[PDB]
């Protein structure tokens, strides 16, 4: 039985979407750069075998709905946030070689440490993302009649990786929330 809370009942405020512009150009920057790693390069047609993809394109250059393909994922994971009632307050001030196309530098997110405290709000962040994607997964498998699918079992019994490849996720976000220097707890 997955228990997600439900999310699109909820308005984040106009003062944290300033916030999600930082996080969705980090999305952008961190997902191009993933991609001038192996020398993909802006074009026309998504063809892998020309090491050529035509999303290889500045951030300042997609339109505020082309930015919604990164923020949709970003909005509801902080509807989970104000659900759980998690505080997102100013308290401290936020802080390969190069291909072609638009060649960012991210900031490094892994090398940044969470807390005891802030490693249980990733355990539940991911737990979330198991969740809210196996209950998506359960209806997608129950609507056409299709089979089972291994991540259908309690995060608990999951392995620490299997709840890793949703922690990874989870982890952007408190990290940036470290990095900028917010007072993240769980109140």
């Amino acid at each position: 039985n997955p228990q997600p809370v439900d999310t699109s009942n909820i308005t984040i405020p106009e003062k944290l979407e300033y916030f999600i512009n930082k996080y969705a150009e980090h999305s952008h920057d961190k997902w191009s750069m993933d991609k001038l790693a192996n020398g993909w390069i802006y074009g026309e047609i998504y063809s892998d075998s020309s090491k050529v993809q035509p999303l290889m394109k500045p951030y300042k250059l997609l339109s505020e709905k082309e930015k919604e393909i990164y923020r949709w994922p970003i909005k509801e994971s902080l509807k989970t946030m104000l659900a759980w009632g998690w505080r997102i307050e100013r308290t401290r001030e936020g802080d390969v070689d190069a291909a072609h196309g638009y060649s960012p530098r991210a900031i490094d997110m892994s090398n940044v440490t969470l807390s005891r405290d802030l490693h249980a709000m990733a355990e539940m962040m991911a737990e979330n993302y198991h969740n809210i994607w196996a209950k998506k997964k359960k209806l997608e498998l129950e609507s056409k009649g299709g089979g089972n699918h291994p991540l259908l079992v309690p995060y608990d019994t999951l392995t620490a990786k299997e709840k890793a490849k949703d922690r990874e996720k989870a982890q952007d976000i408190l990290k940036f929330l470290q990095i900028n220097g917010y007072a993240v707890s769980r109140g």
